């Protein structure tokens, strides 16, 4: 009944569907994937523009003293004026080139003469120098952005260039989160009573979903009572969320009602994965009453297993729903800074702190990994500062320091601390 | 008057000061750097906890049939009951181990006997098996998080474990943004008049600052009038922001008032950097009237130069103000997928799309880079999809395909599209 992670991932990918596109404002489009192509309605620059502060000249005139017949910085400056041979115009960078001028001489290659305005051009320039012709940066009707492209700051800049302030994008999924267990108390609890622990998974998962830029619906702690969990799941399913995340209540306990309830409400595709940590992971698809599908992840209760399963299975599902064409995490190859013993049955997602070094140990640059120590699934300190999961195959052998392994990068690579 | 980028960066680092710490709620602490150590007020688990669903036994009893004297899942279950030799207790994962039991036998190694409750233990277990002793995951008073540590989802989980819902952190800086130019129109403009372009830098910088998780104060378009820009800068300086970003008005134009105004209001440390793109970058420190310092970046107007300067100089300043101990960007080494001509004077921050390959061209894994094409500073399409800036030294020689270069990673490495 235990499936490999690669098959569990394929199943999730095959069930997960891109959400219907929506229209958002400019700053709401940041971080989203475009659901339409964007075409420039006019060229950039829309007028021949100076690259420099200086003088617009007729290049064939060459060096000499000339009257300054207009000044062109913006708008209608120099409208109706023709720079004829034997004249020049002052220009600032981005200023429209007056008719008749065919090159710009930067101010450093000129000198103002006299105490009316006259200037000495100190060089022989070439036709077209320091002029941006109409549309040289962006041609009118060119496609500046395409469908399936994620919007970052430069793409916001291109949308603003093209005058697009309402954008068609794929939305982020809305995610409901709950915790299960009679042992749980809220994390505001002070002195714990006997047999109680603070609910850490819910806040951890709320934060994890906030890092994925999705809206969170926090459904709180649910006790180990089948009727109660059914009511919360029925309410989560009908609320309009796209994903439901539960943690706990999915092992072999006599009060673990997540799996049987997901079996009753929808289709469970799997409930056990061959992996360390994260064995009791359940995945289901539930149809909400009319009109849409809801994906449910019955995450394991052990804090480490909970976050690892979120990182490996939930993040790519969020990205797929959000229209990402490349939802898979970044996988790199790296060298171990210390020896690690692999398990003989379950492949391990071993937590590590990775960094780029000029010498990775082999004499050339590369990533290196330090284990976070003891990997027990109950030990959330093993996730502390972990920016990667080393994919250790189930060989049972000690992988020595300096051996090469594959690693899944789980936290912003541009936020990596340097060596 | 033109300083190397490394010196411009050192100056910015030496002037930039970490902001005073603040107290925020749990979910507000996400993405922030801790400004206090966090100690566990109680152990995890606070009671001896079962690792499995099954039966708590006296290990020395060994295999046999035994009465089930209590059931322990949470809270006060089994309080006052002693598991004596010849008895067992039912336990669920995370359930408190009753007094007297010293090992757990998972339910798969047991069988319920009879139609009162009796169970057959099918194995010989060892003392301490499948029990988490008090504090084995986290010891009472252990430091679970330290000052200078950035808070991600696992660190939120550790704060919730320790019952911390109000956290001392370094805040993010508040950033004011404005654009300058008589040629600019709002990006809502439809048909452009002569000599007008849409303001793209402001939205681009607003988005860039939003990606850095800072609050934005949008000060709009300012015209090329010294008195007007002075009023907006005086108002930005006195508003409570920590950083002011302007773009444009910093080249050699006769109406470029950013540098002289920053010289008049504060201390300009530099106004020209030896780099391609981004030559006219100005940096100043202004004291606000009582009581604090404001950092001002006079960013270049050319869209590419504007974003590149933001990425290289502003991002690490934001991170330093926000208490990051490693504010520098991730720098990797990679192989070029195509030839690139380097400039003979100015070192270039060449935009590229980088990806990790199993074969980088040299036969071993590594990053490879594709140029985004023409690198003119007016061409914002050169930033499109650019996740890195290749640091090309000023040699004037053609760096062929397959040569190794240093690259600054500018966009989330965990958001990288795979090969
Ligand atoms: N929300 C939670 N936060 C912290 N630990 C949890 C949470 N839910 C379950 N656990 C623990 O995870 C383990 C497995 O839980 P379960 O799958 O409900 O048996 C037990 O040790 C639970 O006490
Ligand atoms: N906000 C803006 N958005 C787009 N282009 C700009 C902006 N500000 C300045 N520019 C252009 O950048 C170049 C340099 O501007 P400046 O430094 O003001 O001379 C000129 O081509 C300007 O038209
Ligand atoms: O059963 Mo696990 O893989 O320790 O959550
Ligand atoms: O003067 Mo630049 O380096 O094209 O902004
Ligand atoms: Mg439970
Ligand atoms: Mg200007």
């Amino acid at each position: 009944e235990m499936i490999p992670t690669e098959e569990a991932l394929r199943i999730v990918f095959g069930v997960s569907k891109r959400l219907p596109p929506v229209i958002v404002s400019l700053y709401e489009a940041l971080g989203k994937v475009l659901a339409e192509d964007i075409r420039a309605p006019d060229p950039l620059p829309p007028y021949p523009a100076s690259v420099k502060d200086g003088y617009a000249v007729v290049a064939s005139d060459g060096p000499g003293e000339y009257p300054v017949i207009t000044e062109s910085r913006a708008g209608n400056d120099g409208l109706g004026v023709t720079v004829t041979p034997g004249t020049v115009a002052y220009v600032t960078t981005g200023g429209p080139i007056p008719d008749g001028a065919d090159a710009v001489v930067q101010v450093e290659d000129t000198k103002v003469i006299g105490d009316s305005k006259r200037v000495k051009i100190l060089i022989q320039t070439k036709k077209g120098t320091d002029i941006r012709r109409v549309g040289c940066d962006i041609e009118k009707d060119a496609t500046v952005l395409t469908t399936g492209e994620r919007i970052g700051a430069s793409e916001i800049g291109l949308l603003a260039t093209a005058g697009v302030t309402m954008v068609k994008v794929y939305p982020m999924p809305i995610v409901a989160i709950l915790s299960t267990g009679d042992e749980l108390v809220e994390p505001t609890a002070g002195t714990l009573g006997r047999g109680q622990i603070r609910d850490s998974n819910r806040a951890m998962l709320v934060a994890a979903v906030m890092q994925q830029q999705c809206k969170v619906v926090d459904l709180g702690i649910v006790r180990d009572d089948r009727k109660e969990l059914e009511k919360v799941l029925d309410e989560a399913v009908s609320s309009g969320v796209d994903i439901i995340l539960t943690s706990g209540g999915v092992s072999m306990g006599d009060r673990d009602f997540v799996k049987p309830l997901l079996e009753e409400k929808g289709k469970v595709y799997f409930s056990k994965v061959l992996m360390a940590p994260g064995k009791p992971l359940t995945f289901a698809e539930i149809r909400a009453k009319p009109g849409k599908t809801v994906l449910a992840f019955g995450l394991p209760g052990n804090p480490v297993s909970c976050l690892v399963c979120f990182n490996i299975f939930v993040v790519p599902t969020i990205r797929q729903l959000a229209g990402w064409t490349s939802p898979h995490p970044l996988r790199v190859r790296l060298r171990l800074q210390e020896p690690i013993k692999s398990d003989p049955i379950r492949p391990e997602f071993h937590r590590a702190i990775i960094k780029w070094k000029d010498n990775d140990g082999s004499g050339t640059p590369g990533f290196v990994a330090e284990s976070t120590g003891h990997q027990m699934s109950s030990r959330l300190l093993s996730m502390r500062s972990a920016n990667a999961l080393l994919e250790l195959p189930a060989t049972g052998n000690v992988l020595s320091a300096g051996s090469s392994v594959s690693a899944i990068i789980v936290s912003d690579i541009s936020a990596f601390s340097i060596d």
